[PDB]
């Protein structure tokens, strides 16, 4: 059945083209397997709660805007009830009923990992034409507020401009009573029942209420002002929009934004795990969170129930979180084409839950192509990165770029182009990083004191938990480009460790013993064919690479909205370093994991198209574009 | 922490016996492990919703009323707003609102094996000073309403004497549309806003709306009126009171009565199987129930995560499908000194979901000491009923008593007194039946067309699945009463059975083959010790029994309210028929699942107490009570 | 490293290529993964056991022939002490110890489904010149044996003529004591001393005796003369040469050939279950069965542990049981390219487990591009052929092509040559037969005395288990030849059937009930675009086909030994019928398993190149070959 959703329909008729449904939730409440749902122009103010599952990919149930309509799916209502207080605070007042069992105004920001504990925010926003506001702490801070131009980010320590400093004077505040809520906001002098003012209503967008509701497509629609609670690895994890702990989903050609905390979830639900450090305080996060695997394992978490998703070609910004989110429930999941930006820059509230994609336990998910830019942090792989691939992403203007977490591999960062001064957090082991352009530094670190899950390949079984020892990476091909006054840019970070796993054996076992005699020797990295310019230094036995430390490259990015393009110049001994093609036979295998780097289905994999996707030979320019050469370099990268 | 709840009370205060919260769900909204809610006099109208999970038997969290305090929670509202349509007729109406997303004059009984599928009949309910109505179908059917005094049995097909005939009178139906519920009652001349007249409102009383919430004790309340759905294996079982898939509940000395369908919930939730058959319509619930038995294995389903729970000292009655029910989740639970009572007596809907007590994979599950009469049908045990025990329980005035079927055993019925004309539905295979009074007719019947699943021992693991071929059944000491005209009592409906399984074997081998050869033996039966009078047949293998068909025993179970004796006159030849002992050395293992009779913890079972828990000696009378004797018998069986 | 075994060698050896091993034991007890083992020229006696484990793909353990030298394993010794009886026949006596634990000619053909019971059969053989014989019951049997030139095939209860009449009248017997074993054998006038004379001594060739050796390649050895046990899917099942469960074998280009019971195993091992019907004889071999898939469950049978083996290349004939067997063990495993032929044909036992290849539980198992010919049963698929496709092979000269048995689908019959006149025995549901050249008889049956086990999809994962009720099968683009007096060519078997599922829906619900009203009604079938020649006959609702029962297309498969060719005559009228090309999304779901004809990787499946692995176009002809025409056709099919 293909049914119909539309501004002149009803809910009482047939939902078909000619005598369409209301909304979309009618529809919802029908749809069964195989089903369509057509939705026209308009603007539909209701969270959407698919009620049936499609049961295969071939009988999904697809939610689609009609072919070039504007389809908006808001989480907010439009308040027109304002009354000047004073100055240019203005207040409205509701009946508590008017949000039901959900108040974001009484709502908090709450839960395990997060820091900002002394100020609450709550899940409430306000927005002006479009501009989210800032909340503030007391009604006395509503009158003359400060416009600020700068702030600090909490990871990096440094002061950093505010992108749209003029929002800064436009606060919030509530209170919620036994009665009813009221909302207070500064408007700066426009009159908020004449412009297009709304607030935050409803916690979700398209999200369901049961788990287990399969096969569901959701494309072309714009979803914004979700009011979506903090999601850390230990708690149910509920988003604007998201599957809710299934398998299947595909979201794809979606603008969406204005996520109080993070807008796509492909998270857990709350029965394997809920805030039990928080809560309970009987022990840490990092406690509950192994646990919640062995749950979600009991639970069914596996290839055949969780997971296998697809979030492609959409547009996510303006969220507080993450534009995407999930701990467990994204398993072998895909997300390529996004255009993901401005995440997290209001800085309201911080924790060590936010990043423009977030996973934890990204087993086998592929990532690729995606452009992440404005963003404190552009990817967060925590916990489990086990088979997880990063490929031909562009990320630039973010504080840092990528963080691998508590990961034993084998994971893989290929041709990617990572510009951020900052670009690598490494606290792991068992990566590969073949032909990236990273022009920031990383930080190396072992991690001693928390041991974390690896799978069986290809799976979500437990083969073990082992802590981080640091080491057994590799590196080829990248083209490393430093800075004056950046330190740490390359790969001298592993100069103590051994070169080979032989070499590593051989070293071990020189004295008999068990876990002391393999602590006792670093672990071997795989380095070689790399280029290091403007400072960037190398791992001091790599044997072939070129270094030219007074050679700047100039590298820029020039972001022109709907293209983004690669200015570099390159030396003329760029053209004598030359790069393999890698793969499943050339990347030596990871120690503890021991398992090798190969395709989601078990087969060889090879390394042989670059971020263009131009297929390229066994000798080749290193870096992630095969065109780059000596001189000057003006590529199209979006 | 120990919480208070009171009339006087506030859920701003503090929750302390001096400063109590006013409403049951305020403290069932902040009480964790180890707490006890303590709940004073008063009608609290609420659905409570525990939100915290107890965390070991040490650390549940106990709700209770206080010591000799009336406490009673309910599903229903008080209604005051009646207007007189026209003769005993009058109407009220409420906004839709009033209901919330669940509305009782909306939800239908609905669902896999309902039969009464022409005459659609909802979840609400109207009472006048605890009363309930019967809904009738037309507004026209409410003017002049027919007195009626006799209804059919829909199974045994016999018209019997409706026990309340004035009930009959009592109609009410209802109307929802976009806006309003309107409600129209017959109250023969009563003025309902003069009277306590109530409606149902809410679905149950104290359920909790998330799986998981373990080790919950309830003590003490009085519980009615909740529009409860039609709760078949297939589909979600949620009940006036239930753990919700959930481990380690203590429900006791709770008087619970109507509701709709059933009362007591330890069944499965909607994630395993939702009414496939009725919805989807591609393959039948005999399928589907076999698929939500595996779904629900890698949900989580096992000793370790649900079950265990214990039911005990309550009266419940006055419902319309069960006292108690549950597929799944009642897993090694114990069921002992309960009164059930007017089950399922007023029949406005019938389907195969009925009894006093249902139960889907009752694994290891103990029922034992409980009162159960006037039921259309006592116990019904079905599909995976291994290691169940039925011990000296007490059934009388039911259409019949016990069912067991489509089980493989090993199941256990024990020093039972089965009173009733129809004593046993037996379409099983593995059963013992030990010193039991069987008072009606057995009506034993093979199932070809269904296999069903049997597991390890004391476990959910799967081992695998069986038809029912009839037979492999034990009957030891057991008075069986015929009555005339009253056919098939007794045991020689196995009259074409082996008697060892050495003899099975023999003449299975005789010829080579596989199953062809299997199936053309009957299998062996093991009988010994019965006697049987006024009618009453044995197997004609027996070897040692006492057979006097024309010795009426004039049997009669005289229920005093809360007392109940037991009238039965006895032959002189019933002090030469002597009884052993019966354990799991004497009882032959069951053929199909090869498993023994033991006990839940895998020990060694004696048989060696009988209904009134006295000790008995190797050579001792046969039947369930040993005072029994030859001639007169007046005994207090309650 | 690279290991080398010559017989120039020395187990003392270091085991290179300068100085070589001895045996191919000595190496397989010293490689570990990522090692080769090269064994050079010779003939060598030993039964192989790979000791250490290959760990990924890429770290397998590879045995193989030195590049062009022949090399030989084999399980027989050459016996040159033979003294003449009387007549023709010899007489030779050995040591017990000679055999060790495993003597062939103590040891019976035994075990579940073996039908032949009354003439007791051994696991040895003698052959003269490498011609095996056949073995007599008593002494006298030996000095005049009858030459023997037909013999009854038992399933078609059709006699055939005796391929190799000559060696009917080669005859053995043995007697086994205390001490020595001694064999007797009519050599028909040659000198066993002076001819090249073997006896069967060791069980396998090349088999671990430890499960989960994973990982191992075997090459370019021919293999021979193994003393393999009768090997039900209730047992253990060792082969010849087998992974003995485990996964990622490969096994290519060898020469494999007189086993005495199957070859190649990729079935289960012992602890499962054992033959426990026909030891214990308490329950069946179905019982047993159904029970040995759980239990090799709870084994950890799943894709990450067991299967994913490869049989290719390899040219495997004379053995009494099967080229290929197994249960369990052979799970997404792919055979192919493989010529098997003469197997069972000397027909000294017989029973249900007899085929070219047998496998049970062959989920997602890719068969494709394999010559079957001159077997009694060319393949069989016994239970659980879920995601099963068998396309492209050339079947011919086979008392039956195709058996497959209580399955419920999804599989796959496509491309395929079935020439023989007994083409297809289906007693399963779910199956998909499509583009195929189907020349004989096909036997369709209901199976309502057992029900067998489907899954999740690709997957070991239990879902249900499920009756054979019959239909519910897709035929798509085939051509049919009837012969004179053949009976049930064609598609007409299903004329009671319903024509989609719809309909089936419509009519189950046309009378409230459950399991019953879906008995009533016949399963649907998708049938379209066949052709009908020389008195095959269509499904009567067969909307597009062609049907010419006066057409004799005088089919004929010319095997000139290497190269083999298909000769055809079509109508005129071939042309008319344009064949569609089959996929995920034309083929109906099956309806029980409810899943869809998918690729092993859950991706769509297109079935878009025919038996030549030409691609085919949109608008074709229908049959297995594309480039078939009206007139005359003489194509090389091997
Ligand atoms: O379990 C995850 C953590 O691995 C991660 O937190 C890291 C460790 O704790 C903090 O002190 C570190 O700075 C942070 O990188 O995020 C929290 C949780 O999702
Ligand atoms: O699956 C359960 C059934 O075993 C049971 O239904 C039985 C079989 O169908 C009816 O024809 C029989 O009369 C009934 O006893 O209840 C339905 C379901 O719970
Ligand atoms: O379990 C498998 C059987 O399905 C199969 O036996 C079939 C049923 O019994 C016989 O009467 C049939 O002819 C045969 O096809 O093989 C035995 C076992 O492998």
């Amino acid at each position: 059945m293909e049914y119909h959703v539309a501004k002149t329909g009803s809910d009482e008729g047939k939902g078909t083209l000619k005598d369409p449904f209301l909304t979309i939730n009618k529809a919802a409440s029908v749809a069964m397997a195989g089903d369509t749902i057509i939705v026209h122009e308009g603007v539909y103010r209701e969270w959407v709660k698919p009620k049936y599952k499609g049961l295969s990919d071939k009988r999904r149930i697809t939610y689609k805007a009609a072919e070039g309509e504007k389809v908006v799916i808001k989480g907010s209502e439009r308040i027109q009830s304002w009354q000047r207080v004073e100055g240019n605070v203005w207040r409205c007042q509701l009946p508590n009923s008017f949000f039901g069992e959900f108040n974001p105004y009484k709502e908090e920001v709450f839960g395990d990992w997060l820091l900002t504990v002394n100020e609450k925010k709550h899940l409430g926003d306000v927005y002006l034409n479009g501009m989210s506001f800032y909340e503030v702490t007391n009604y006395e801070d509503l009158f003359n507020p400060q416009l600020r131009t700068e702030v600090l980010d909490h990871w990096t320590q440094k002061i950093v401009p505010i992108k749209n400093a003029e929002q800064t004077k436009y606060v919030w505040y509530a209170e919620v009573d036994r009665e009813k809520t009221t909302i207070y906001a500064n408007f700066q002098g426009a009159d908020p029942n004449e412009e297009f003012v709304e607030i935050n209503v409803r916690r979700s967008c398209f999200y369901p209420v049961e788990t287990g509701i399969d096969y569901i497509t959701v494309k072309g629609f714009e979803m914004a002002h979700a009011a979506t609670p903090w999601a850390p690895p230990t708690a149910d994890q509920p988003g604007l929009i998201g599957p809710n702990w299934s398998k299947g989903w595909i979201i794809e050609d979606n603008i969406i934004h204005d996520a109080k905390c993070s807008a796509i979830s492909i998270g857990k639900e709350a029965t394997t795990g809920n805030n039990y450090r928080s809560i309970r305080k009987d022990k840490p996060g990092y406690q509950y969170q192994l646990e919640a695997v062995f749950n979600a394992k009991r639970n069914g978490w596996s290839k055949e129930k969780i997971g296998s998703h697809i979030i492609r070609n959409n547009t996510i910004y303006d969220c507080g979180q993450n534009a995407i989110v999930g701990h467990l429930g994204g398993v072998f999941s895909e997300i390529y084409n996004n255009h993901i930006y401005n995440i997290a820059l209001k800085r309201e509230f911080y924790g060590h839950e936010i990043a423009g994609i977030k996973l934890h336990a990204a087993i086998d998910v592929q990532i690729h192509h995606n452009r992440i830019h404005d963003c404190s942090l552009g990817l967060w792989l925590d916990w489990e990165a086990q088979g997880t691939r990063v490929s031909k992403n562009l990320f630039y203007n973010n504080n840092r770029d990528v963080f691998v977490e508590v990961s034993h591999g084998p994971y893989l960062v290929d041709h990617n182009i990572l510009s951020s001064e900052y670009a690598i957090d490494n606290m792991s082991q068992g990566g590969a990083y073949i032909n990236n352009l990273i022009a920031g530094k990383m930080n190396q670190r072992k991690v001693l004191n928390r041991s974390t899950q690896y799978h069986l390949p290809h799976s979500t079984e437990v083969a073990g938990f082992a802590f981080v020892y640091g080491g057994d990476d590799r590196f080829y091909n990248n083209i490393f480009i430093g800075k004056e006054g950046l330190e740490n840019v390359g790969t001298s970070h592993y100069n103590n460790c051994t070169t080979s796993l032989e070499e590593y054996i051989e070293k071990v076992n020189e004295v008999p013993g068990d876990l002391g005699e393999f602590e006792r020797v670093e672990q071997p990295v795989y380095i070689n064919k790399n280029a290091y310019f403007n400072g960037a230094e190398p791992f001091e036995k790599e044997k072939d690479n070129l270094v030219k430390k007074d050679f700047d490259p100039k590298l820029a990015i020039i972001d022109e909205g709907d293209e983004v393009y690669l200015s570099l110049q390159l030396p003329d001994e760029f053209e004598n370093i030359v790069g393999d093609i890698h793969s499943t036979k050339t990347l030596e295998r990871v120690r503890i994991v021991d398992a090798e780097y190969e395709s989601p289905d078990g087969k060889e994999l090879v390394l042989d198209t670059d971020y263009l996707d131009a297929k390229k030979p066994e000798n080749s320019s290193i870096g992630p574009i095969a065109l780059l050469k000596k001189g000057n370099n003006y590529i199209k990268v979006w």
